[PDB]
């Protein structure tokens, strides 16, 4: 359970 849960969103910025 952080940021990324994996090739969802990996970013945002």
């Amino acid at each position: 359970i952080w940021g990324c849960x994996g090739k969802l969103i990996c970013t945002t910025a």
